[PDB]
């Protein structure tokens, strides 16, 4: 819900600051025109999600949360009736408000995997409506930011409709420290625990999977206290969190981080 709340993404929030705040609330500003289909592409878990909603917020603009697969329904038609009909409340819901409507597309890349033109058609459907959004007798300020984690899979027409393109990175040294601090921070720990050790061993590991470590370290002493009834749980130390590292590998593989930086080499 706040940028506030996001851990990183320092560079991101200003990029998407200047894509999509910036120009609402000042269009005298951008004689030049901007873009408004905006590219979020990364590993999984670490703010695509978050950042989206964290400027529809920023805005408090109209957030409109679409899940690619959803959309791609298996009889001709019903997808086309889907991607118009988005579109359509996003604009109706612009105009009204009179402010901007963010339509937040995750899983996007799932638009160019078969059901089934016909998904061609959809497709084009899509793509039109995106290339309907800068029009310029339109009242409605309509942004769309799309979201996938494999933006390889996405072909030269689709990508041309997203002109700005921000790298969601894994969480560096530095920023896995303040996530675990803030996961952590409703819990009780052991005074032990080394957070900047636990920085540093889980380089690689995402945002999301920074969580699920705390949530995972502090269901071992719960589930003890339950197993022993106490009333409260034993504190959590140093160990619990090696222990469960010992099992829990990266949500994302070294070729992973690769693809996305060769990708991220172009476009
Ligand atoms: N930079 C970050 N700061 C704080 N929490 C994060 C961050 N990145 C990911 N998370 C956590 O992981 C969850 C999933 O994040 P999400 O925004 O869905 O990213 P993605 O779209 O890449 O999956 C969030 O609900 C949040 O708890």
């Amino acid at each position: 819900v706040t940028l506030n709340e996001i851990v990183g993404l320092e560079d991101v929030k200003e990029a998407l600051k200047e894509a999509v705040v910036y120009p609402s609330k000042r269009p005298d500003l951008f004689p030049l025109g901007w873009p408004r289909g905006i590219l979020l592409y990364g590993p999984p878990g670490c703010g695509k999600t978050m950042i989206a909603a964290a400027v529809a917020n920023e805005l408090d603009s109209e957030f409109i949360h679409v899940d690619a697969a959803s959309i791609m329904s298996k009889w001709l038609g019903e997808a086309e009736k889907n991607v118009a009909k988005i579109f359509k409340t996003a604009r109706e819901l612009s105009k009204k408000e009179n402010k901007p409507a963010i339509i937040f597309i995750d899983e996007l890349d799932a638009l160019l995997a078969s059901y089934t033109g016909g998904e061609a058609r959809v497709r084009n459907q899509f793509l039109k409506e995106m290339d309907g959004l800068a029009d310029k007798n339109e009242i409605s300020k309509v942004y769309v930011i799309g979201a996938t984690n494999k933006p390889w899979r996405l072909d030269e027409p689709f990508l041309r409709r997203f002109q700005k393109r921000i790298y969601i990175t894994l969480p560096d040294k530095a920023h896995r420290l303040e996530l675990l601090k803030h996961y952590s921070s409703k819990v009780k720990l052991d005074p032990n625990v080394n957070l900047e050790e636990l920085a540093e061993l889980t380089d690689g590991y995402t945002a999301s999977d920074i969580r699920d470590i705390v949530q995972s370290a502090h269901m071992r002493v719960v589930k003890e206290m339950f197993e022993k009834n106490l009333q409260e749980p034993r504190a959590i130390n140093m160990d619990d969190f090696r222990e469960v590292l010992k099992v829990r590998k990266p949500s994302v593989n070294q070729d992973m981080l690769k693809a996305y930086a060769a990708w991220h080499e172009k476009f």
